[PDB]
């Protein structure tokens, strides 16, 4: 049935007090296209009164709009949604997509509640899209562009729970798509200068090879990508480490030529530790000097240069003595005279400390206990999906073994986010990892919004580790939290 | 809903400049019939981004237009389009099918991008057809019978992952078919000589059956088809080699008269070796003079006749020894005079050199590695589709045991496909392998542009092995590299 | 919004410029495609009439420009208007004239002229006189002219419309020199007119197809990463920015193999994506032979370059690199001379002056002025020797040289450890070079000019050029001044496309 | 040509909804009248893309309507703006002025950017003044006095390099002159009882000459204005730190009453610390004291005193101790007896603890590092700007040699800042240094919101210090992020 509204005015309402009012290419109004935000799952995992998406109206839920958003700073009209549903005919259920309104705020909704706004209903065997009017309720007269605007949104939620017969493979999702075009109301405002505003900026990923790129904790080529032991779960890496707004975390730097290294005047006895510029390190500052290697379970030694001086020494560190307080710019010199040098860390040992135990480098050294400063540490993290695991970046480490650094994202990775920094839309962001010779999709994973992906392994056996470092990730949708990846490998 | 796109005119344009505007019979105007490239798949082995198929616009894509282009130099026109999936309840997914104007060129793109095209989305469960008509988007007059032109494309792909629920039986795939009829605004331009254009030629096999015919690696009848062991996967033969184009590959010879054969002045000592014509053969010409026998893991041994002179030798010949050094047409001569002969081989031996081991009749014999000539090898193959296996002709070879000569194409089939260059459209070619007594499919078959075949082995003990020779090879439609085909046999 | 200074510009200078019609037919718009195209997309009414400073705004004369030099060379296409490029992005195809606007307003003193021509689709590139322009429909204007010139840049057109393919020709637009530039009067040389060149599509224009907003690389705006130039890295070494320089009076064109990529986006020499392959070498020792192969483990092959990918390239130096190995507990030195016959990087074949045999991978960290010259001085400004391979083809990147107007080449400057004050030049940031990989944009003119700024304030700190084959120039001011003066915190920023002539101002500050 | 804007509406909207619309006196209407950011020039030294001028559309503009807004509680309008060059007809080069919408963001342009925007370019040998529309873009029906509301704004850019001819004298620049006007659409919207409102209330700063006042950090008289040595770079005082809305900071206090003083029951060991109303101190509310000496390096000593005891006694402090924990209100007795006093810093002494070294007033002492409590520091403040440098008042202070103490501001600018809690609009206010007798000009400063000022130095040792300090500071108005100050100080 037709929504319970009345329809929305569009640009008459802006025309006396924008500075323009800009009209659209009519073949974008009216050519259904998948929104940016235009993917989302239904699984029996999923319970009724779980949102599997949640739009709200503006130029960035058409892609066509969005490019054009990066040119002018308002935007006033109303949009058409469809949506579409891949199911069986062992798939029972109903969704319930609802209009809500601004100003409503945020609440918890039971399905009952979530009935009494405009809405719409669907079984989920609908081989028909859906189609729903995303009228622009106002309160003002038009939008700017501006993601703090409130404007009218839609949820759409299970109704009933999703219950699958027959031989019940746990591993069938029902695929959702969500797709839109504007209704001929639509009208962008004021033009401006191309690409200037951050706030209409879409997510990119660079187009290059993994293997190509480097590891974000040390000064190394990536050699394969890996998952972390059944025994690991969370993680809290402090270099490698940055939002998809593209803001720096803990001690990550932006190129290369800082990760893994450190700068300091030797006492003959404690090296009093410094930027690497030369500028003083400060404890409030962060947890140790921006760059300062992070590899915990460790007994690693670094190469250290001096200017001036012909010379190459070793200094081998132990992170657990008391004497090894990055945290206040003070740490051991086991046995290096007085002046100033540049270390990289270029060999790893196992930790001596503990007992002459096995290397663990999915641990963080110990930054000295200070608690009279500011111990500003970098949040852990840990896969909120469905059944999904951290997804690492993996080079072979030089020591005496077979040591594999584990990093969350590739420096390069980190380089682009921090100069496009692109607001992000949505919960999480959907990668699909191509190889660029065929172009055929090897996978399937997660990038969350803290800077790091996810994903689902196929068996305890396979995992991405089976999969080539010629595909390059390339960003697909955003979507929800709870959305559910196709398992990745092949198990046998 | 209907395509976003401006209807296109007809023969208008090409008016004032064709020399004649040709129209065509009024019941094929609107009769739906399967393109030649009419058939494609859709199993869980597809990836969502797969191209089930890519049609580009011309008489090709109708069967009646087709023979009818062979009558004429040119075409204008809008065409139209159907298709149909043959899914089941169980079969949850759904396609993209989208318009590619001309100019594009090709890119890798994200099932996001599928749908920034006017396009046209369908669950795979319908049980009626999909329309989309192919406008005749132009930046010319006109079109000529010329396939290197860019016209309009319909790529299908796969919009969602494929999900089979129940006692998912994975040999279960979604069997498509593509159909179409051009629009009133088609029309052929200049007549032409019927045939003669040899852009417009229908891709042909011979209707004869396959026992009557012989081997391209020896003058041998064919007496049964066969596959490579599990341990053999890629072959690189160099008789027996031809593409579908009808171009000769290796030292493959149009008629028999010229396989397995080897003519050259032995010096007692040294053979020298000489085209069959009696030319001088060259190096940088090929691997070796054409006709020469490719029998691999293999101590053969050749008829010797002369003429004018009444004798027959045996010439038993070791592919191992420096001295076998076919590719400077230089070779031993265990135990000949002197003066010119003329070989062919029929009789074959376990190989003495490497350790009197046993016959590989897979392999290849080594050509002198003549570094500072043109070393012309022919490319090796191998399956390319899912689960699929190369498809031999065999003939039983005379020797000291049960051998059987494998090779990848009928000589007859060379013969007629050099005649008929007939260009090929499509990724392979599916061929439906047919008793002619009764018109049963005996078998499902894809012959692939390098001038091979492969098939999907029922079990590991089934196979065309266990299929009659009486069959004919019928071509059936142009279809994707990744078509899957039925297997073929019966595995118990 | 535009105002000339009629009012008080006396009477010195011609208001409008008086000149014979273009000898050529008017040409229809999108007319033309309607029929064909699937789709004809109009545009804002509001682009329709706005002049604005085309990606190619900006131009310069000045006394050392000599007739015949071109100051611009305009090719019809959404390209030539900042918001038709970035629409560009978005369809595919296009038909339509452009209005151009060219500006001039030298002084009453100045005294010179030039001269437009439009060349068609179908000519050719050839390089053509002052003489030759005129056989073309042309027009011509005295640089002191208030009023901008308006010249309609017809489509002209052999087919229906045009598609985003580079098989497409369309008519161009050249402005050359006509006369000498002079100016009279106080004669302050620091005097050049600067052009200003400005378009909007004539109601005719049209784009056609609806297509993937980005896909397309012909469409691709030309962008550098907006990151302050002390955050990133050497492409020599991995070694921080600490401050740009200039090359010795002596030293004029340089050849590193390191650090290179052109503005398109495709790497040269030995130049790798990622530091994580800068300045390093792996292989297998023999003990005194060292078997080279890529990082990668792969096979090395003398023909792909002149070295294995990230091998570095520091001529004038005795380096030595720190050698590590995967599975062996150990760190070595590894010291190596660039003289011997024995270094043959081209063959993967190196000498091994003291390691034992097995497999390492090495990073330069330890620099040392060269032993077998003579023991003398470093210099690295060059490049050292790589095995001439007379029986394999030595495919090395070329030189680099300033073409401008007494322009030098800008480095970027990271010090180096050693045995005293040494750092190292290098032509791009290593970031830079990953930018450039991945958004492979085309470029369209001879040089894009760069204004160096700083982001807090956004000052105009400097005016610098980037060549195509991937470097800066810069006009130092005096012979003690230039890039070395300013503080890294500046980023560089694109401003337009511009003619191998662009004359910069002066850099730094002069005492 | 024209400008790309289409006309906004003035009043029109208000009337509905506004309670009254108070009209203007119709002399103001159209009286033109400069802006107070109204001069700038152009010196051959500016390149093209250096910013002239920046405006925000409001009643601040207009002096009359600024005052006038302080009795009402709205606007709405357009004003008109006038820049008006001073040019030969000997000279060359181009002025643009872009109208930037309200909600763009302060993002530095090219000046080919600055096209994209409606604009006007102007030669410089214009005559007659550029008339450009200041238009009320508006998002509402009209403004209420917010600092939310975004206006519109006017940047203006050299657009083409200043190239004067003749005997070119480089003294020679092009002045410029902006001045505005409100047009009959403004309006004022509701009659409030004046200066009720914070929100409209003017920035004030004391008209008194600051040789009469005194330091914020020890009641002490302002002798001269310093700068900090190229050494320092941040600073940190705990006292004489105010907002300039008015908010006090760290331990500092209104009257100098209760500057550079502590009252505490001395314990004859160690001395418990209260406020100086006898009231408790807390380690949460601050790090010390209210009023407690804020004095770095340097060995200082008070005069105790006590109520109902005639006595005087000397307590000598050092800050490096650990029984120095001002901010748990626990100090050091080093010879005190019991009781309760009140002390006052009047001697100072080189810090004895580090070595017997030197004094460094910069410095702030250490606040006993409490863990448990949150140590509430008043953050350091360093120079925002390219060359900006920090200004500071200082008045010498009684020891063994010459003592100047920094001040950020004088006490009683303090007093003066919370009377009068004036809101701080804009990124900085530009200051003139005024000398009351001749109503010159003595130096531009720009006060930042945090509570400091700063300046551009002239020579190395050119600067405030060359200033007397008779002159009184003057506010002229908020300037914008791209103000760029004059250098001050006498050089040659």
């Amino acid at each position: 049935d037709p929504l319970a509204m009345d329809p929305v005015a569009g640009s008459s309402t802006a025309v006396a007090t924008a500075g323009q009012v800009n009209p659209i290419d009519p073949w974008i109004i009216n050519n259904f296209v998948q929104a940016p935000q235009g993917e989302f799952t239904i699984s029996p995992n999923n319970t009724p009164g779980d949102v599997l998406f949640d739009l709200s109206l503006g130029p960035h839920l058409n892609p066509f709009l969005l490019h054009l958003s990066q040119m002018y700073n308002g935007w006033v009209g109303n949009m058409r949604v469809r949506i579409m549903l891949a199911g069986n005919a062992f798939t029972a259920g109903k969704i319930i997509v609802s209009c809500i309104p601004p100003g409503f705020g945020s609440h918890n909704l039971t399905i009952a509640q979530a009935t009494l706004f405009p809405h719409v209903i669907a079984d989920v065997r609908t081989l028909d899209p859906i189609e729903v009017p995303l009228e622009d309720v106002r309160n003002v007269l038009f939008h700017n562009n501006d993601r703090n605007q409130q404007t009218m949104r839609l949820v759409c939620m299970l109704y009933t729970p999703l219950r699958t017969g027959g031989g019940t493979g746990d591993s069938f999702v029902v695929a959702g798509r969500v797709m839109t075009c504007p209704s001929p109301d639509f009208n962008f405002l004021f033009l401006v200068p191309p690409t200037v505003e951050q706030k209409t900026r879409p997510f990119t990923l660079p187009n290059l090879p993994l293997s190509s790129l480097s590891n974000s904790r040390a000064p190394l080529p990536i050699s394969s990508m890996g998952i972390s032991p059944d025994n690991v779960q969370s993680v809290q890496f402090q270099n490698g480490r940055c939002t998809l707004d593209g803001r720096l975390v803990g001690t990550t730097p932006v190129s290369l030529s800082h990760v893994a290294k450190i700068r300091g005047t030797s006492n003959g006895t404690v090296i009093n530790l410094t930027e690497l510029d030369g500028t003083p390190f400060h404890p409030f500052e962060g947890p140790a000097p921006i760059g300062f290697p992070d590899l915990g379970g460790c007994d690693w030694h670094i190469n250290m240069t001096q200017f001036g001086h012909s010379s190459q020494t070793q200094y081998d560190v132990d992170t657990t003595p008391d004497t090894f307080v990055p945290h206040l710019g003070s740490i051991q010199a086991n046995g290096i005279g007085s002046g100033n040098y540049v270390g990289v860390l270029s060999w790893i040992s196992p930790p001596s400390h503990p007992s002459g135990s096995q290397v663990d480098l999915w641990k963080i050294p110990n930054y000295g206990s200070s608690i009279t400063e500011a111990t500003h540490l970098a949040p852990s993290v840990y896969p909120p999906g469905f059944g999904e695991v951290l997804v690492f970046f993996m080079s072979k480490m030089p020591g005496p073994g077979a040591y594999n650094l584990p990093c969350l994202l590739p420096q390069e990775y980190i380089s682009h986010l921090a100069s496009e920094q692109a607001p992000t839309v949505g919960e999480a962001a959907l990668l699909h990892y191509v190889d660029p010779d065929t172009g055929r999709n090897l996978g399937e994973f997660k990038a969350y919004p803290d800077g790091f992906l996810t994903c689902v392994p196929n068996g305890a056996s396979s995992g991405p580790q089976q999969l080539p470092i010629n595909g390059v990730f390339v960003f697909v949708s955003w979507v929800s939290r709870f959305y559910q990846l196709k398992p990745v490998g092949t198990a046998s």
